[PDB]
Order: C-alpha cells, then sequence, then structure tokens
C-alpha cells in the first residue's frame, strides 16, 4: 500500500484519523481523502 508521498520510496508508512491520507510533499504533511 504506497501513498502519494513526495519520496514514496523512503517514506514510511504513516496513518491519520478520518481523512486518512497523510501526503508528504515540499516538508508539508496534512491527511486527505
Amino acid at each position: 500500500a504506497t501513498k502519494p508521498c513526495q519520496s514514496d520510496k523512503d517514506c514510511k508508512k504513516f496513518a491519520c484519523r478520518k481523512p486518512k491520507v497523510p501526503k508528504c510533499i515540499n516538508g508539508f504533511c496534512k491527511c486527505v481523502r
């Protein structure tokens, strides 16, 4: 299960309260659905 992360290669699986998809890009991290 790969979530679109800045560098998914070296990004580590993390989950959050809904919205449950934490997209980290350009140092920014927040949760979308």
